[PDB]
């Protein structure tokens, strides 16, 4: 090969490559102009080693406190309804709301599958707002708590347009806990300093900014306890504590097995009075750490304050409704109660001791913020430079690989120096005629008809020492141009003063008397079948100057008429009558007309479309019409246009 | 291929090669005498270990507290209109001025994007100003404070000439952190010394050695709470750009850029370049016409005009060639149009008949000739009204003026052109001309797009081709001579035109 043919090629598909490159680079630029942003966070820690501690900051014990610090369990989701809603609403300037949740408890319907409950809700005011969970529709206001159907909520500060809806999701501890170490990063970049560098990715610039200090602010809490553990007294009181709360929660399980030895709303009621028993306990226990480490009018300390108020009121609203219960199910209820409030406190109290031990048991004298986490305001995905190019890039390749495809797949002719290879003599080759009447009558100086004058020209020598003054136009396939070029052919031959004869015998599926104007009666067939005369069949064209004679009726056996002697009865009279006379004939790789017809044709010439025919096919037609004894004297290129590839 | 080639090629293109190199070195010079020149300072620290030392030399807390010192968040910029002022500028001498701010305040606008508020100050004289933020325009003086419309501004010896202007930016904290975080590096050079060397790259030559003298300062005093070998000084010659380098690279690339546009022109050409490819067919080349530089007959007007001599060469190679012939007729013909026939056509009948020959010139080109336009003219009676039958075989036939041969004009465009020529009346015409002219010489349209050269062909003792240069190509005249051939017509030869001298020849 060589690049002048794949020049040609690229520029003839233009259109294709064009196309196909718009589309994915416009569907690169939608993907980076829609994209959430996400902004990176960093915080640098001076360590007074760096492995474990590289190991430390990612478990589970520190995150999770985190996490429980910071209420990271409660996902509040702006709601829009298409996978794009979000990106066009950045783009066009809407400012996204926020809501401020300090407590949320949902019923935890806990199936086989969905472990995290959610609920949605629909902003009507700056003050109240609707909820729904599985289209049990209730009306909250802000400020005041709501505590209904098992459903404990609380809502501070909601800023957003009236008709917003949000998705809150109560996911479990242990999924929060993965979604924020998935996006959080740790490195030492000296390998031996120090210096460590953590990172943290998320779409929120400031909550990002405030996760990884509390990150950083509980990393070294827990490592300084030391000091002010070692002389701490609460060592002695955790260790004479546990075995009275072990012994308690044993005298529980106890009474629980001799009791023993369902109702829904009370199992529900149990669950959260032991939801806020737990809360209690754990602020409880929070306060008396941030009381130690901190000062009450810091507002961590203000935040602890009012959140016990609240669970206190959610406590006494809990008391009130198990007061509204039968006794029967509260006895039970109460039992059930301290049994998994003493496992609950005995498992914060390990976890106390455990802690503890770790506080006591850390070798690191002071571990020292060196930089306190702040975020990039440059978003680092998605990078949109790159996309755009890995988009441009791609939707050439394809483009590329297609157009190799259909190159390398195509069969068809391409020019007259295919057929010539082979020993054809390509007589013309018309061009596509982009304007039921003949193009030679309609439009006269069209393109088509020069080449076609050009072929008539072509066949005045051709034609010579010809045995008789019959020519038949055939082809290989179907919609070729038969009709096309033998119907044109005899307008222009009989616009220079000759008289034309002008014979339809495609039996099957001929129309020519539909574009000249016809008579249909009396037809060819009915001619050969011997039921009218030679006078009666033959017709003047209107706009033309040449006879014609229709096919007629269609008959039932074709091929076995056109074998009769007044076929060549027929052409023997006209000939004496015409100066020239054209067949038109069905193709001869469907039929075997052509070939009936060809014994007493003077010359016949095949027609074969540009893309559509093959050299095969026209090889093979030949040697067929060279096997029933008519010599073909050449081909004729058709429906040519110009491509730049040649 | 062969290096006698590509050199040949590359004198031909010399002019584009040159021309691009020329404007690829001018883009090159002058990005490489506007660019704003980058200084570059350093510092040389003892540490009394050093990787931890130089983490937390980037640490955000030490910038920070340099950038606090010395105010680094008030950017002022001197304000050129177009991205071209300040090289020009520098260039021309002017000395650039500079106003000392020790405090300012904007109203902090900070919408979703713009986060960093500016105005524009504009110098009035050496004491008064103009301060505009969004065309609100007041009036400021320095020394006393300005404090207005939430916008507190304090201005300390400007030096500039009046008329002036600067954008004043408020850039946050952290932005200032990180611009300045970005040139600035610090290396070990001995990878267990406690020396440390400090770089720090800006456009300011003094300022850049301020700011790493505080940043030293601030770290030494931290730590105190370690020895400076060496104070911040600044390299006089700028690091950036490096002239020689982007010149040399924009030499190279222009040089690149136009082999390549070359390689991709001789490697995309396609046309005739010698007779030799049009003989490798089989086709006689008669003559090869160059281009006259020089609506008149150019036979005639000039008759020592190079072409003109070029076709007295045709000419003799005619009284050659046309002999044994069956009658005296030439039909010059082409293979697309605009190739020559009518030029090559009427100057071989000039040079013809200044023999001493009577010459006939029939223009068959029925459909856009123009041989009457250059001859002079009485437009009636041309050939259709002949052909057509309403016109006599003696009204049709003209005398030139400075040409010495008759003519026969195309007359008025008839509807069908290739129609007529086939009227026994053109043979009969033929005919009667072959037996009182010494030769006729007939002009005709294309082949390659319409027929009637073909039809004229059948009564023309000798065909000739004639190929343009550059634009027709060797399959072109294989079909033209391919379809003479089915219809009839024996093609004696083809007669190149448009030569022009080519160092690749
Ligand atoms: N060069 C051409 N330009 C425009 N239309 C053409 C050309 N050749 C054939 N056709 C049209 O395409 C159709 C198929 O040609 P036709 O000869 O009538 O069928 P068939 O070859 O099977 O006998 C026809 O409608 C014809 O008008
Ligand atoms: N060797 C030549 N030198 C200068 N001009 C030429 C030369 N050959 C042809 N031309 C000019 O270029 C134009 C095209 O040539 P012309 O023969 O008149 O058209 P066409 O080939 O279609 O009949 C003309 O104006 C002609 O004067
Ligand atoms: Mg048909
Ligand atoms: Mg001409």
């Amino acid at each position: 090969i060589d690049l002048g043919r794949v020049i040609g090629e690229l520029i003839d598909h233009r259109k294709l490559i064009i196309s196909i490159t718009s589309v994915f680079t416009l569907f690169a630029i939608l993907y980076a102009l829609l994209a959430t942003p996400i902004y990176e966070t960093d915080a640098l820690i001076q360590i007074e080693q760096s492995a474990p501690e590289t190991a430390l900051l990612q478990s589970r014990m520190i995150l999770g406190k985190t996490i429980d610090d910071l209420n990271l369990q409660i996902q509040i989701e702006q709601k829009y309804f298409p996978v794009i809603g979000r990106g066009l609403a950045r783009l066009m300037g809407e400012k996204p709301g926020n809501i401020d949740i300090t407590r949320l408890y949902l019923p935890d319907s806990d199936d086989i599958s969905n472990n995290t409950p959610s609920i949605i809700l629909t902003v009507k005011d700056k003050e109240n707002y609707s909820i729904n969970s599985d289209g049990i529709q209730l009306n909250g206001v802000v400020g005041t708590l709501l505590n209904e159907k098992g459903i404990s909520l609380l809502v501070n500060e909601i800023d957003a347009k009236p008709g917003d809806q949000f998705v809150i999701t109560q996911l479990p501890r242990l999924k929060a806990i993965s979604d924020l170490l998935k996006s959080f990063s740790v490195a030492d970049l000296g390998k031996d300093t120090g210096m460590l560098t953590l990172t943290l990715t998320g779409d929120n610039p400031k909550r990002i900014s405030h996760i990884l200090d509390s990150i950083s602010q509980n990393y070294l809490a827990q490592n300084i306890a030391r000091q002010a553990a070692q002389d701490a007294k609460s060592l002695e009181f955790l260790n004479q504590q546990l075995p009275k709360v072990r012994a308690e929660l044993d005298s529980a399980e106890d009474k629980l097995n001799a009791y023993r030895k369902l109702n829904m709303e009370a199992k529900s009621v149990l669950d959260q009075i032991v939801n806020v028993d737990n809360q209690l306990n754990e602020l409880t226990f929070r306060e008396a750490e941030v009381s130690q480490l901190y000062t009450k009018e810091h507002p961590t300390y203000k935040a602890l304050m009012e959140k016990r108020q609240t669970l206190q009121e959610e406590k006494s609203k809990l008391n009130k409704r198990v007061s509204s219960m039968p006794s029967t199910q509260q006895e039970v209820l109460r039992l059930s109660r301290d049994v998994e409030s003493g496992r609950a406190v005995y498992l914060q109290l390990l976890n106390r001791q455990q802690e503890l031990n770790i506080a006591k048991s850390s070798a690191i004298g002071n571990v020292r913020i060196i930089d306190n986490a702040v975020t990039d305001p440059n978003p680092v995905r998605p990078k949109k430079t790159i996309i755009i190019v890995i988009g441009v890039v791609l939707g050439l390749i394809v483009s590329v690989v297609l157009v190799l495809f259909q190159v390398f797949l195509r069969r068809g002719i391409e020019s007259p120096e295919q057929l010539e290879e082979i020993g054809i003599n390509v007589y013309a080759s018309i061009p596509i005629s982009e304007w039921d009447t003949l193009l030679a009558v309609g439009n006269p100086a069209d393109l088509a008809v020069e080449a076609i004058r050009g072929l008539r020209t072509s066949l005045h020598f051709a034609m010579m020492e010809a045995k008789n003054n019959v020519l038949m136009i055939s082809g290989a396939s179907p919609s070729a141009g038969m009709t096309f070029i033998s119907s044109n052919l005899a307008a222009t031959i009989a616009i220079t003063g000759k008289k034309v004869l002008f014979i339809d015998a495609d039996l099957r599926k001929g129309y020519a008397h539909k574009m000249f104007g016809h008579k249909n009666d009396k037809g060819l067939s009915e001619f050969l079948s011997g039921q009218a005369a030679a006078e009666m069949i033959i017709d003047k064209v209107e706009g033309g100057g040449f006879d014609y004679i229709g096919r007629g009726q269609i008959p039932p056996n074709p091929a076995e008429l056109l074998m009769h002697p007044r076929f060549e009865q027929l052409l023997n009279w006209a000939s004496q009558n015409y100066d020239l006379i054209i067949i038109d004939t069905p193709p001869i790789l469907a039929v075997t007309d052509a070939a009936i017809i060809g014994r007493y044709a003077g010359t016949c010439l095949l027609v074969a479309r540009f893309e559509k025919n093959t050299v095969k096919e026209i090889d093979v037609s030949m040697k067929r019409f060279e096997q029933s004894g008519v010599v073909v004297k050449g081909c004729i290129l058709n429906g040519v246009v110009k491509k730049a590839s040649s």
